C-alpha cells in the first residue's frame, strides 16, 4: 500500500516543523464522556499510521506527535442542518484554545463513487495545498498556510458508499468502522462526522490501483461527514452550506466533485480571483475532458463532448463574465464568497431560493418525530407559485441569478482560465443522456426565471453603465432562449428544403426523390420512437434504439452537407453559365450560395479564429467532425427525453394484529374469543346500528399527492412545445391546411419564397450569435491582459 | 334494521320444517380444540339473531334450533390456494354425518364495495334459492333444495373491505369480529373463512339504506372468505376454483361480481342450459343497464353503454352461440361446468393457463417463507414465450378459447337470453375509461391468441361440420380483428375526406375550408394531447381533457353527418339536373349516394329489425342518439388509453444497526468502541488489503425486472400500431413523400379516386358484418326456439 512543478513546492517547504496544536481529548474508557451534552469519541489512530510519520520516535508512547495527530475525533450528529449551529455542536478547528480562522474550505461531494476518483480529487486538492504551503512572498500564505484550509467530504448514502473509496478513506486515517452509532438518546443519528489531521498524501493514482506515501507530505485537515440516508446533492449542500459553514465561518467555498483533479495552482488562482475585487462573489475555472486512452474513431462521443466543452469555455464564458454575468457556475468546479450567499434579516436571499427546492420538491409526508418538522410544515403550508415551486430545476443556477440583482448590494461573477480541473464524460450513451436531461432543464428554466425578474437588477446598487450592459445580454439571453425553443422545428424544416431542393429536375440528380422520401419516413418514424421510449422506458434498457436513431441522424446530416454543397456548386455554375461577366456583387446577390456558403462559412471561421487566440487550436481538428455529426442527435434525443422528463418522481407511491394463537403441549389451540352473551349481543347490536344508517357524503376535498402536479406541469409543457413548433412548421412549408387557400401552381413558388426566407434568416442569425460572442471573448482577452499587466 | 313473482314462490314453501342437521362442534373454553390439527372455532351467534327465528322457544336454552342455526364456525388458512385440499381443511358441507352433494356453487366477489351492491346481490340470489326451493314438479329440485347450493363470498383485502357492507354481513350472522386471528403456530393466516346457515333474508334495498327481515326466508349456506392481502381477481378466482372447489368438488359453478342482481329465475335458466345439453362448458346471461334515475339528456354515457350492451346482447353473443364458440363470457354473469375446467394428468389445461397470468405478471420477489415458494419458483423458473408470458391480458377469455378447442373432448359455450343480470354501469368517465382499458385490452389480446392457434381444434373430438363452421367463424373473428386494428385510421380517412369534400367549389358552401382546416387542427392536436395525457397522467386528475376531447370529437361527429348528407342531397340533385329521366340502375351507379346512405341506411335497417324480433325496441330510440356521437370517442380515446397503458404496473420499485448509545445517571455515555492496540492495527491493515488491489469486473448478468419486459412490450406493440396505421394513411390520402411522385393536376384526381375507394370498402365491409350478424342472430332465435318446443 506505502511506496516537476511538484518538485518545486518540495524545495521551499521545510517539512521539519509541523507540530500540531494541543487540544482537549474526551475521555474513553466503556463509557465515554461527550462533549456539550453529544456523543464525541477522541479515539487513537492505527500505531502504524504514526510510525510512518518522520517525527515519530519508537521510545515514546505516541511517538511525541500532537494530540490532533495522534487522535481521531468522532461525533454522531441528530439535529440535521437546520439546527446544527443552534445546538452545541463544536468543531476541532474552532475547539481549539486559540481559535482558527478558515480562508479556504474545499468540499467534495462522493456518491457510490469508485476509489480511484476520490484518489484523484485528493490528489488534486493536496497537490493545490502544498503549493500554497510553498508560496514565500505571500501575506495570506505560506509558513502554517493550511491551518487555514479545511477539506470537507460529504458522502450521500451510508448504505451506498462505495466500500473501496471508504477503504481509502480509513488509509487517511479519517475513518473508522467501529466508533459509528446508529442511535443516541433514543434519537436517530442523521450524519457522522470524522475530524482528522492527516499526514498522508497519494503518490500516484494509476488505473486501477490506488498508492499513498507519507513521504514530503502536508498535513491536512479532514472532515469527513458520512449522511445516514441519501437526501441527494441538494440536501448534500445543505449539510455544508447551512450547518457547517455558519460553525466555521469560512469565505471563498470551493465545490468539487469526485472525478474532477483540479491543477497545480488552479484553487490559488480562484483565491486571487476573489482576492483581487472584492465585488466577486462566484467564479469557476476551465474544465477539460481526458482523452489519454481513448481513441479519435472508438469514441465519437467523448471528442464530441470535448469539442463541446472546449467551446464553451472559449466563447460562452468569456463573454458572460465580461459582461458580469455568467448564467450557470459549474457545479464540479466553482468557489463563492461566503458572506455573499448569506440571507437578509427578513430571511429571504439566495440560499433560500436554492434550498426551497429540495422541501417543495418531495412527497408531502413529513415524519412527526424529525426536529426540522416545523421547518418543513411551515415552508409546505406556505402558497407557492409555479416558480416558487418548480425552483429545483434551476438547482445552483438560481445562485447566480440571486447574488447578481441583490437588493442593495453589488456583486458580480467572473471567471478565469487560469484555473483548469480535469473530468471523466460519460462514455455510454445511457449516462450522456441520463446526464444531459438536468443539463436542459436547468438551463431552459434559469433562462425563462431570469428573464421573467429582469427588473430585479433596477434596485441593485450597480452602476449605470453596468444595468444597461446587463440588459444587452438579458437580450441576447432572450435571444438564445427563443432560438433553442425552436431548434427541432429549424432542423426540421432545413433538413426539409435542403432535401426537396435536390428533387428539383433543374439539377441533374436522380436518386434525389426516392433519398427524400426515405430520408422524410426514416425521420417521422425515428422522432416517434424517441418520444414514446423517452414515456415510457428508461435509458439503460433501451440503448441500441437511441444508437441506431443517433447513427441515422449523423448520415442524415452528412447528407444534408453534401446536398448542401451540392446546390451552392450548382448555383455558381449558373451564375456562370448566365455570362455577362461576374462580379462580387452578383455572388453576393445569390441568394442560394450567399446563404448556404458563406454563413456558414464565417461561423466556422470566427470558431478557428477564437479556438487559435486562446492557443487551444487542436480541438478544432481533432473532435471538429464528431461535434458535427451529433448535432442533429443534441437536439432531437437530449431535448425530447429532457423535456419528456421535466418531472423527477424519485419517491414512490404512498408508503394492528388481531391476535395469536400458540399450539400448547396438548393439542388445543390458546385463543381469546368473545364467550359471554352480553358482549356478543352488544356486538350484533353494535353492527346493526352501524348498518342501519345512510352514507354520509365523503367531501374529503383532500390536498392530495405532488406527483400529479409535476406530471400536469410536464404534460403541460411539451404540449405547448409541440403546438408552437409545429405552427412554425406549418407556418413555413405549407404543412397543414393552409395549402388549401393556395391554387396548383402557386403553392410551389410560395412554399420556395417562405424556404429561401427562412433558411436565410435562421443562418443569418447562428451568424450574428457567433460574431457577438466572438467579440465578447475579444474584449475578455484584451481586459484581462491589461488586469495581469498592471 | 329488521322490519307479485316472489309472492308466488312463498305460497308453494311449507316454512314450518327446516330442521338443520346435527353437526359435531368444537369445544371453547380460552383454550379450544381444532379440528385436524387446524384453528377451528365454532361459537355461539348473538341471542337476538336465534330469536329472530319462528321455530326459537324461550324456555330451550338455544331456542331449539339445530347445531348448524346455532353455531357459526371460524376457520383460519394458512397454506394458501395450492395447498389447501392437501391439508385436512375440511368444509362444514362435507363434514356431516352424511355427506352434501353441492349442485350449484354461486361465487361472489368484493373489492371495497358499498354495503347497497352487495345488498342488491344478495337479495337477487336469495330470490333464486327461494325459486328452486318453491319448484314442485322437479327432479333435482325441490323440497331441501337449499342443502345443495353454497353461496361464497370472497373478499380481496382485509384492509380494504368497506365497513358497511362487513356490517352487513355481520348481520347475516356470518361474520364475528373476536374470532379472527393473525397468526397460528407462527405461521401467517392467508385467509380467514366464516361458515353459517343464514335465515335471514333481505327485504328491500333502498339507494341509501338496507332492510333485512327474518319474515318468511328460506335457510341459505354462507362461506364468506376473507383474504389478508389483496392479491387481484385472478388470485380470488383461484382461491374459488382451485381451493374450495376441489373440496366441495360441485358442479356449475356461477361466477357473480358486487352490484349484479339476478332475476327471479335466472340461476334456473342457467342451471336448464346446462342440464339439457351435456356438451355445454360455459353459459352467460343478458346484462342489463339500470336506468331508474338517470334522465336521458342529463347522462348520455349510461344511456351510450346501454346500448352498446343491448346490440351486444342483440347481435353478437346469439351468433357466437350459434356457431357454439363466444369469444369473450361476462365475468359478472357466467357460469361453468367444473368438471370441463379440469387439468389433464400431464397437467396442462385451462385452469393452469388461466391462473400462469398472475404469476408471471407480478413482480420477480417471491418470499422464502411461503409455502408455496416451490410452486412459484418453478413456474417463473420455466422458459415462458411471448404468450404464455401475456396471459394477464386475456384474463378469462382464455378459458374459452381452452375449452372449446380441447385435445380430445367435446365441449361448447351457450347463450341463453332467458337469464337477465342487472349491474350499475360508470356513470364518471375517468372510470369508463379505466374499466374499458382491460376490456380492450383482453379482447384484442384473446382474438390474437385464437387465431394464431386455430389449428388446435383439428385435434379436438367434433363433428366435421361443426370445424367447419369454427374454421368460418374464426375467418370473421379474422376479419374483425383487421377492421377494429385500423379503427383510428380509418375515422381519420372519412374525417377528412368528408370535410374536405365540402371545400369543392362545385357546390355552393362557402365555409368549408376554413371549417375543414379548423377541424384538422383540433383533431391533431386531440389526438395529441389524448397520447401525452395517456403516457404521463393519470385519468382521475386529468378529467376534464377527456371531457372537452369527447364533446369536440361529438361535434366532429355531426358535422361529418351533415356534410355526408348535404353530398347525398347534391348528388340526387346533378343527377335530376343531368336529364335523360331517371331510373333505379342511376341511383345505384352513383358512387356518392350508394356508398354513402344505401349502406347506413341498410345497417340500421338491419340493427332495427334485430332490435324488433327480439322485443326491444326502446333502445334503437332512447339510447342511439348517444352512442352514435359518442362513437368516435370510443375509437380514438379508449382505444389510446387502453394501448398506451398495455402495461399494468402495479408492483412499486425494489422493495443492522451500528449501535445504540443511551445516556446514563452520569454525563458519560454508554458507548462500545475498539480500544485495544491490536484490533485497531487489525482493522487498519484488513483496510489497506481491501484497497490494495485492482477491482474485479462485475459480470453481473442479473435478469433484472419484469418491468421493463412489459414496459418495451407495450412500446413495441404502440409502436407497430402507430406505423400500420401511418402506413394506410398515407397510402389512401397521398399525405407522406408519395405526392412526390406525381403532378400538380394528376394528385388532385388520384386522391379523389382512392378516397372514393376507400370509402366504399368500408362502408360495405361494415354494412356485410352487419348482415353476416343479423343472419346469425336469426338462427338463434329460429333454432331455440325450436328446441322450446322439443
Ligand atoms: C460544414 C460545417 C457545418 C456546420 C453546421 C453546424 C450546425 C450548427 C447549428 C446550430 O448550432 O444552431 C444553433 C443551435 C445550437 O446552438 P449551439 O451553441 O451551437 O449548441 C449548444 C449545445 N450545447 O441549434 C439550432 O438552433 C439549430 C438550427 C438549425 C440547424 C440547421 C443546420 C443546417 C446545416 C447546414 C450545413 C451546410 C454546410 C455548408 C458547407 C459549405
Ligand atoms: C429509429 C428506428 C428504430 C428501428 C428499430 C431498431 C431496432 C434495433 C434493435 O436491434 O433493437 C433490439 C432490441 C432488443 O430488445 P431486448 O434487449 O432483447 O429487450 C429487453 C427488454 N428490457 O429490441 C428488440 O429486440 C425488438 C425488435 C424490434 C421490434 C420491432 C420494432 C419496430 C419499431 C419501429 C416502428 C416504426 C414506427
Ligand atoms: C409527435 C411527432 C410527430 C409529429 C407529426 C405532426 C404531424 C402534423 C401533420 C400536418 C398535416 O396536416 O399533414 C398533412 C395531412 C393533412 O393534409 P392532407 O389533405 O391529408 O394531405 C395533403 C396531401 N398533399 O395531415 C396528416 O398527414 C394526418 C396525419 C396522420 C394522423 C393519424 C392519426 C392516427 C394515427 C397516428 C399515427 C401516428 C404517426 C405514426 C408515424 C410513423
Ligand atoms: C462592436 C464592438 C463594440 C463594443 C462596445 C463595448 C466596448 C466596451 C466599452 C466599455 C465601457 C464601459 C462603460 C461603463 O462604465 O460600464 C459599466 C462598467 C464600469 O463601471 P462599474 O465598474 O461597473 O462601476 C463603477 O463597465 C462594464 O460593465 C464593461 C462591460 C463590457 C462588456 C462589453 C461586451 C460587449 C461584447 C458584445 C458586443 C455586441
Ligand atoms: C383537446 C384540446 C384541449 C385544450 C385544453 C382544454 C383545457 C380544459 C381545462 O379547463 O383544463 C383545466 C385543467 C385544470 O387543471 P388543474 O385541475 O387545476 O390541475 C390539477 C393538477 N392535478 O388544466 C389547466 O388548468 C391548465 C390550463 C391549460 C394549459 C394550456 C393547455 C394547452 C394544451 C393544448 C396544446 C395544443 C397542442
Ligand atoms: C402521434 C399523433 C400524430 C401523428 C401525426 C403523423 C404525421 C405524419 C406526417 C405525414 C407528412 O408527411 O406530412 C407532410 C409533411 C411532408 O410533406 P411537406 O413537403 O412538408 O408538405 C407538403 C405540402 N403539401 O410532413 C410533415 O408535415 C412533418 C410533420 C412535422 C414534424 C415535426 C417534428 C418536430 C415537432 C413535433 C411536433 C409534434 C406535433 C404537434 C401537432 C400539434
Ligand atoms: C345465407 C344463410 C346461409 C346459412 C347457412 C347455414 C344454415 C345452417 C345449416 C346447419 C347445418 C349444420 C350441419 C352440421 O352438421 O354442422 C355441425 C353441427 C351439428 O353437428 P354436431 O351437433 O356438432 O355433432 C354431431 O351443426 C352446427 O354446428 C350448426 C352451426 C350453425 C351456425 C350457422 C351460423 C350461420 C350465420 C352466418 C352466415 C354467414
Ligand atoms: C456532472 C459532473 C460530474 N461528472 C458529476 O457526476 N457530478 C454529480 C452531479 O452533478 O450530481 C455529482 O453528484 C454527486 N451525487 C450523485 C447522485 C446523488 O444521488 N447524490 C450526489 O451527491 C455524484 O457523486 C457526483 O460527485 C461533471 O464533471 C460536470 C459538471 C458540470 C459541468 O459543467 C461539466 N462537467
Ligand atoms: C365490470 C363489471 C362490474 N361492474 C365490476 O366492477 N367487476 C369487477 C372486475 O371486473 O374486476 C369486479 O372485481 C372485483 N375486484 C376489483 C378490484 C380488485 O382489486 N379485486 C377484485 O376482486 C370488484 O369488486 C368487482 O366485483 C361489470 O358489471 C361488467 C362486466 C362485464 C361485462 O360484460 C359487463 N359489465
Amino acid at each position: 500500500a506505502f511506496i516537476n512543478d511538484e518538485q518545486e513546492y518540495d524545495q521551499r517547504i521545510q517539512y521539519n516543523q509541523f507540530q500540531g496544536d494541543h487540544f482537549d481529548l474526551a475521555a474513553i474508557s466503556t463509557r465515554a464522556t461527550g462533549l456539550n451534552g453529544h456523543l464525541v469519541l477522541d479515539c487513537p489512530v492505527a500505531d502504524e499510521l504514526l510510525s510512518k510519520f518522520p517525527d515519530y520516535n519508537p521510545a515514546e508512547k505516541s511517538g511525541g506527535l500532537s494530540r490532533e495527530f495522534a487522535f481521531m475525533r468522532y461525533t454522531a450528529v441528530t439535529c440535521g442542518p437546520s439546527n446544527f449551529y443552534r445546538d452545541a455542536y463544536i468543531l476541532r478547528p474552532v475547539h481549539y484554545p486559540i481559535p482558527r480562522q478558515t480562508e479556504l474550505m474545499i468540499v467534495i461531494t462522493m456518491y457510490n463513487e469508485d476509489d480511484i476518483l476520490l484518489g484523484r480529487t485528493l490528489k488534486g486538492v493536496f497537490k493545490n495545498i502544498k503549493y500554497l504551503e510553498s508560496k514565500a512572498r505571500s501575506s495570506t500564505w505560506g509558513k502554517d498556510s493550511w491551518k487555514k484550509i479545511v477539506v470537507c467530504i460529504v458522502s450521500d448514502g451510508r448504505t451506498k458508499i462505495n466500500e473501496r473509496a471508504q477503504a481509502l478513506l480509513a488509509g487517511l486515517g479519517v475513518y473508522q468502522e467501529g466508533l459509528a452509532k446508529s442511535r443516541v438518546d433514543d434519537k436517530k443519528v442523521q450524519a457522522h462526522m470524522f475530524e482528522y489531521t492527516t499526514r498522508v498524501g497519494i503518490s500516484k493514482v494509476t488505473d486501477d490501483v490506488v498508492k499513498l506515501t507519507t513521504e514530503k507530505v502536508v498535513p491536512v485537515q479532514m472532515l469527513f461527514c458520512l449522511k445516514e440516508t441519501n437526501a441527494k446533492k441538494i440536501n448534500s449542500h445543505r449539510w455544508c452550506f447551512q450547518a457547517i459553514g455558519q460553525v466555521l465561518d469560512p469565505k471563498i467555498v470551493v465545490l468539487l466533485d469526485c472525478g474532477t483533479q483540479p491543477s497545480g495552482r488552479s484553487l490559488y488562482e480562484l483565491w486571487k480571483e476573489f482576492d483581487r475585487d472584492h465585488r466577486v462573489a462566484g467564479a469557476c475555472g476551465e474544465i477539460t475532458t481526458s482523452l489519454k486512452k481513448r481513441q479519435m474513431i472508438t469514441n465519437p462521443l467523448v471528442y464530441g463532448q470535448n469539442f463541446e466543452y472546449k467551446i464553451s469555455n472559449i466563447l460562452d464564458k468569456p463573454t458572460e463574465s465580461s459582461f458580469g454575468f455568467i448564467s450557470v457556475l459549474p457545479g464540479a468546479f466553482s468557489a463563492y464568497r461566503f458572506i455573499a450567499l448569506q440571507n437578509d434579516i427578513n430571511g429571504v436571499g439566495p440560499l433560500e431560493k436554492y434550498f426551497k427546492g429540495e422541501f417543495l420538491h418531495s412527497s408531502g409526508e413529513l415524519d412527526p418525530n424529525d426536529d426540522e418538522f416545523q421547518m418543513k410544515h411551515l415552508m409546505l403550508k406556505e402558497e407557492a407559485g409555479i416558480f416558487t415551486s418548480n425552483m429545483y430545476l434551476a438547482e445552483d443556477r438560481i445562485l447566480c441569478f440571486e447574488l447578481v440583482a441583490k437588493r442593495g448590494c453589488n456583486w458580480l461573477l467572473r471567471y478565469c482560465k487560469s484555473a483548469r480541473a480535469e473530468t471523466d464524460v460519460p462514455e455510454g450513451l445511457a449516462e450522456f443522456i441520463l446526464q444531459r436531461r438536468r443539463w436542459l432543464n436547468g438551463s431552459f428554466f434559469a433562462a425563462i426565471y431570469s428573464l421573467v425578474h429582469f427588473y430585479k437588477v433596477w434596485t441593485s446598487s450597480h452602476s449605470f453603465g453596468r444595468k444597461i450592459f446587463l440588459h444587452i445580454e438579458f437580450f441576447y439571453q432572450l435571444i438564445n432562449l427563443i432560438v433553442s425553443w425552436f431548434s427541432i422545428g429549424s432542423y426540421f424544416l432545413v433538413f426539409r428544403i435542403l432535401t426537396t431542393s435536390l428533387g428539383d429536375k433543374a439539377l441533374g440528380f436522380a436518386p434525389g426523390k426516392i433519398l427524400s422520401v426515405i430520408f422524410l419516413w426514416l425521420y417521422l418514424a425515428s422522432i416517434v420512437t424517441t418520444f414514446v421510449l423517452s414515456f415510457g422506458n428508461k435509458p439503460k434498457g433501451t440503448e441500441k434504439f437511441y444508437v441506431t436513431i443517433v447513427i441515422f441522424f449523423a448520415i442524415l446530416m452528412a447528407y444534408m452537407i453534401f446536398a448542401a454543397i451540392f446546390m451552392a456548386v450548382h448555383s455558381i455554375q449558373d451564375i456562370y453559365r448566365s455570362g455577362t461577366r461576374i462580379t462580387v456583387s452578383l455572388f453576393f446577390q445569390n441568394s442560394e450560395f450567399r446563404d448556404l456558403v458563406v454563413a456558414t462559412s464565417s461561423t466556422y471561421a470566427l470558431y478557428f479564429l477564437a479556438s487559435f487566440l486562446y492557443f487551444e487550436p487542436w480541438h478544432m481538428f481533432t473532435s471538429f467532425v464528431q461535434y458535427i455529426l451529433l448535432s442533429p442527435s443534441y437536439v432531437n434525443v437530449l431535448n425530447i427525453y429532457a423535456f419528456c422528463n421535466i418531472d423527477d418522481i424519485s419517491w414512490g407511491t404512498k408508503g394492528k394484529s388481531l391476535g395469536e394463537a400458540k399450539l400448547r403441549e396438548d393439542g388445543t389451540f390458546d385463543v381469546s374469543v368473545p364467550i359471554s352473551k352480553e358482549q356478543i349481543n352488544q356486538s350484533y347490536l353494535d353492527q346493526l346500528e352501524k348498518i342501519r344508517d345512510p352514507a354520509p357524503p365523503e367531501e374529503k376535498v383532500l390536498v392530495t399527492n405532488t406527483e400529479d402536479y409535476y406530471a400536469f406541469i410536464r404534460s403541460m409543457t411539451v404540449l405547448v412545445w409541440m403546438f408552437t413548433n409545429f405552427v412554425v412548421i406549418a407556418l413555413v412549408l405549407e404543412t397543414g391546411g393552409f395549402n388549401q387557400f393556395v391554387e396548383a401552381t402557386d403553392l410551389a413558388n410560395l412554399k420556395s419564397n417562405r424556404a429561401a426566407v427562412f433558411l436565410t434568416v435562421i443562418l443569418w442569425t447562428v451568424a450574428f450569435m457567433a460574431l457577438f460572442r466572438f467579440i465578447g471573448c475579444i474584449y475578455y482577452l484584451i481586459t484581462r491582459l491589461g488586469r495581469e499587466i498592471k
